[PDB]
DNA sequence: CGCATT
DNA sequence: AACGGCTAATGCG
């Protein structure tokens, strides 16, 4: 299987590098062959002898066109004639493209800035990561000594931890008893034994957290102060480290550098990204952290060295369990997008989905629009109208059913056939037009991203199915991966439509999405209100919670699948409404902030949760939410507030339950210290604090919904007037 | 202007 | 390597 391809200039031509990983054999295939190119619009066939003598230069190096090819290809479905320009070296064309545009006979230039390695994948129609290769893979991790007033890595790397299937292990230079730890010499000595652990074992993949941005430019300074060639890559290479923006980024050559920070932190959200938080709440399982000021106060004195080691050891042996969790799914992503697993993992959700149509629109001869430029991108930063939103029925309500749209969006764009290629387009026999926004999007043929989306949903299908027949339970794994990253993608179309830098970026599309949406959701609202009775208590983008006030729950879910089969038979194309699920209570407080509860006594809860907050607050805020969807009890919720701020002016409430978190801060306001200090007997809370800034702004927004105002929740404190 | 829901 | 800065809008504190 294909892992990642590069480029290499051998006499200023360019040579293509694709890494493979073939029968448990690394190869290395070599390509001379691939010329780089560029697209040209001329307003005169005449002038493409003044392109051709057009001229630049790199460093020196005089910048010329090759040749010439007029071609034939397609832009926005319209069929188009362009000149096809080729040059030596891809570096040629940021030399001159601005040459050539500036040019008088020239219209426009197209695909002018697509990576060559990435151009030559796409070009060949070559997938990395297919096929059932097992990758060996490595995780490491490294301790440092730091002092506050120094320069980065200005102090010696003490510890390299390393961990796979055979275990974790730790190299030092200092004596630590412990079965894993191994002794060396000097640093230096640590530093090449690291070395020859890597290749002896000879991964695949090299797992980090954060190496991206700390181990390997820690190593690599350390190795130059120390005079040790650090050659990881497979080919007898340093690794690369590259500038993504803001931030950096290393890869290894030979091998994939699975950085898993970029990766958990687009996939999870958790209030910290430390090694810490992310392993405990993946797995379930704590994980002490070892700060800084400890392990150079252990180093210095030699006292406390296993915690250290353990702690490193740690720290290698968790990015191999999450590193082993999080890369098969990377793995599926980079073999949908058609784009290295290196790549694919650094990548955010508009380039993901821009790669994946560079290579639909080349399988198409389709001409790829250009970014936009400044005063282009200016241009398209005006908003649009997005989703509708109902204002929520106070109260709290019984038997309620959320019904839904399957693939709101997605559906939109295929049924009405919502491209910039079908867009406007004059002709036509047959169109589809949007309410309120009033954009046209021809039927007549299927537009290019519907159809990419109609077999992306298709494709999805297909390996929904193969699941079921699989025996392997690996292979399924691996399905379910590229099938719920297929759901992804496909939800990812809209956005991209709205996204300012975009390639196919397309308002017009984008709010027409919108609007049809707005359309159905509010159509069909009032057609089970006037048509079933039911009432509707809130709704947002693409579903709504209902209820009939006077009925059984045997009544409203009845109803509910009548409604759901009448409306379905009125619903053009793929726009499906669907039985989502039935709770048997629930409360819609404000926009975005709800709680209901299922049969099984389940509670969820949205927009609710929220920043730094004190145990009474959760506590209460807990207590009040179970009275309500538990026991059906509002005025019990009222008193619970009531008891609870009745105890905290009392002074009854113990200290513990009034720490406040946000390393973790753990402090108490008193009547502003960390918590390890404070002493009820010497010591006295801020009772006004925890009632009117922690336990009532966190209750007041659910009770506010059943007509309950801030003083009806405070302690009856009785005024003998 | 942050953070959450869609 | 010379592309990437993180898809959208609505709406509560």
């Amino acid at each position: 299987m294909i892992l990642d391809t590069d480029y290499i200039t051998e006499d200023g031509k360019p040579v293509i590098r694709i890494f493979k990983k073939e029968n448990g054999e690394f190869k290395i295939d070599y390509d001379r062959n691939f010329e780089p190119y560029i697209y040209a619009l001329l307003k005169d066939d005449s002038a493409i002898e003044d392109v051709k003598k057009i001229t630049a230069e790199r460093h020196g190096t005089t910048v010329r066109v090759v040749r010439a090819e007029k071609v034939k290809k397609k832009f926005l479905g319209r069929p188009i004639e362009v000149w096809k320009l080729y040059f030596t070296h891809p570096q040629d064309q940021p030399a001159i493209r601005d040459k050539i545009k500036e040019h008088p006979a020239v219209v426009d230039i197209y695909e002018y800035d697509i990576p060559f390695a990435k151009r030559y994948l796409i070009d060949k129609g070559l997938i990395p990561m297919e096929g059932d290769e097992e990758l060996k893979m490595l995780a490491f991790a490294i301790a440092t000594l730091y002092h506050e007033g120094e320069e980065f890595a200005e102090g010696p790397i003490l510890m390299i931890s390393y961990a796979d299937e055979e275990g974790a292990r730790v190299i030092t230079w200092k004596n630590i008893d412990l079965p894993y730890v191994d002794v060396v010499s000097t640093e230096k000595e640590m530093i090449k034994r690291f070395l020859k652990v890597v290749k002896e074992k000879d991964p695949d993949v090299l797992i980090t957290y954060n190496g991206d941005n700390f181990d390997f430019a820690y190593l690599k300074k350390r190795s130059e102060k120390l005079g040790v060639k650090f050659i990881l890559g497979r080919e007898g290479s340093e690794p690369k480290i590259q500038r993504m923006g803001d931030r950096f980024a290393v890869e290894v050559k030979g091998r994939i550098h699975f950085d898993l920070y970029p990766v958990i932190r687009r996939t999870i959200n958790l209030p910290t990204y430390t090694l810490e938080a992310v392993y405990e709440a993946i797995f379930g399982q704590p994980k002490e952290k070892v700060y800084a000021e400890e392990i150079a106060q252990a180093w210095e004195t030699g006292e406390g060295l296993e915690r250290v080691a353990r702690y490193s050891m740690e720290d290698a042996k968790v990015t191999y369990e999450l590193g082993k969790e999080f890369f098969p799914m990377e793995a599926q992503l980079s073999r949908l997008v058609g784009q290295s697993l290196w790549d694919v993992s650094r990548s955010s959700t508009g380039n993901l989905v821009e790669w994946f149509l560079l290579r639909k629109a080349y399988e198409r001869n389709e001409l790829a629009p250009n970014k936009p430029d400044e005063r282009e991108l200016a241009r398209r930063r005006e908003s649009y109208a997005g989703g509708y939103v109902k204002e929520p029925e106070r109260g709290l309500w019984e038997n309620i059913v959320y019904l839904d749209f399957r693939s709101l969006y997605p559906s939109i764009i295929i049924t009405h056939n919502v491209s910039p290629d079908t867009l406007n387009r004059e002709g036509c026999e047959e169109y589809d037009v949007a309410p309120q926004v009033g954009h046209k999007f021809c039927k007549d043929f299927p537009g290019f991203i519907p159809s990419l989306l109609g077999d992306l949903l298709e494709e999805r299908q297909k390996v929904k199915k193969k699941m079921k027949a699989t025996i392997d339970p690996i292979e399924k794994k691996l399905l379910d991966y590229r099938q719920r990253l297929i759901k992804i993608l496909a939800n990812s179309f809209y956005g991209y439509y709205g996204y300012a830098k975009a390639r196919w970026y397309c308002k017009e599309c984008a709010e027409s999405v919108t609007a049809w949406g707005r359309q159905y959701i509010e159509t069909t609202i009032r057609e089970i209100e006037e048509k079933f009775g039911f009432k509707v208590l809130y709704a947002d983008t693409d579903g709504f919670f209902a209820t009939i006030p006077g009925a059984d729950a045997e009544t409203v879910k009845k109803k509910a699948k009548e409604f759901l089969d009448y409306i379905n038979a009125k619903l053009p194309g793929l726009l499906e409404l669907e039985y989502e699920g039935f709770y048997k209570r629930g409360f819609f407080a404000t926009k975005k902030k709800y709680a209901v509860i299922d049969e099984e006594d389940k509670i969820t809860t949205r927009g609710l949760k929220m920043r730094d907050w004190s145990e009474i607050a959760k506590e209460t805020q807990a207590r009040v939410l179970e009275a309500i969807l538990k026991h059906g009890d509002v005025e019990e919720a009222v008193r619970i507030v009531k008891e609870v701020t009745e105890k905290l002016s009392k002074y009854e409430v113990p200290p513990e339950q009034l720490v406040i978190y946000q390393t973790v801060i753990s402090y108490i306001v008193p009547k502003a210290i960390p918590f390890d200090e404070f002493d009820p007997a010497k010591h006295k809370y801020d009772a006004g604090y925890y009632i009117e800034n922690q336990v009532l702004p966190a209750v007041e927004r659910i009770l506010r919904a059943f007509g309950y105002r801030k003083e009806d929740l405070r302690y009856q404190k009785t005024r003998q007037v």
